[PDB]
């Protein structure tokens, strides 16, 4: 007669596979080179950039003398790859309990918050030390040469990437993963919230599946949940550095247009 948690983990980890287009074992299957159909193209310098875009992306590289630099193309194709993470959580967030019982609004501010860090967790899934995964697994553009880059636009990966080789040295699967982003979503301090007591409850429940989970997953790092939960907090770091890079790039950069789902979570966020 009381909650059954592990039943909740599983359903939260299915809701993961159904929603994200990418997922851990998807993207080391790839990463292995076992991908036999269709396997990534290399970018690796602006040659193989500019291949790959002519197959993968062609709309954008379509204009000719009017086709943008290759720097704020990259730009333009990181922020469709947030749009439609974005997406992809919004449904997520559905199997969290007590989310679709909140408020529209507040589930607004929730996920306004929360994409962003949801977002560079998951990211780590599809990068190694050498690289990452792109273009709904069709691309593996390297850490190089995103170093490569000028100015500004060399500075966005990089701190991901060393967010992510710390957090793939957890070995974390995706039935952690997911209940991990489930927590991310329900912060009952994000900034503007309404129901601040139901969320934190929200939050409470999801946190113990969470731990619960781990204990059970993971009997070998015992002080596996506090580092995760330091990880949300350097997450929240990591995002707010990245939303002021972000704005210099929007103040400095005129072609790098942002798009305006992407617009609208920045705005009044840190
Ligand atoms: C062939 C097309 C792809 C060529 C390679 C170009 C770009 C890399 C694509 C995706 C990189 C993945 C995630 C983007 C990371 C951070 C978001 C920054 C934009 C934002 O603040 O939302």
């Amino acid at each position: 007669m009381t909650a059954d948690l592990k039943s909740l983990a599983k359903r939260i980890y299915e809701a993961y596979l159904k929603n994200f287009n990418m997922n851990k074992v998807k993207a080391r299957v790839i990463l292995s080179g076992k991908a036999s159909n269709n396997p990534p193209f290399v970018i690796h310098d602006m040659e193989t950039l500019c291949m790959a875009e002519k197959t993968l992306v062609a709309k954008l590289v379509a204009n000719g003398i009017q086709n943008k630099e290759a720097e704020v193309r990259i730009f333009h194709c990181c922020q469709c790859t947030s749009v439609e993470t974005v997406t992809e959580l919004t449904e997520f967030a559905k199997a969290i309990p007590g989310f679709a019982n909140l408020d529209l609004n507040d589930q607004v501010t929730l996920l306004k918050y929360g994409v962003y860090e949801a977002i560079f967790a998951m990211l780590s899934s599809v990068m190694n030390k050498d690289g990452m995964l792109v273009a709904y697994g069709n691309g593996f553009i390297t850490r190089e040469f995103l170093k490569s880059l000028r100015k500004p636009f060399c500075d966005i990966m990089e701190p991901k990437f060393d967010f992510a080789m710390k957090f793939n040295a957890l070995e974390l699967d995706d039935s952690d993963i997911s209940l991990f982003v489930a927590a991310i979503i329900c912060c009952g301090d994000r900034p503007g919230l309404l129901n601040v007591g139901h969320i934190e409850k929200m939050q409470e429940g999801i946190v113990h599946v969470l731990r619960l989970h781990l204990q059970s997953n993971h009997p070998d790092d015992i002080f596996l949940f506090p580092k995760l939960l330091q990880k949300m907090a350097d997450l929240r770091q990591l995002v707010t550095e990245h939303a002021q890079l972000v704005q210099i790039i929007k103040k400095t950069e005129s072609d790098a247009a942002l798009h305006p789902l992407l617009q609208e979570i920045y705005r009044d966020m840190y």
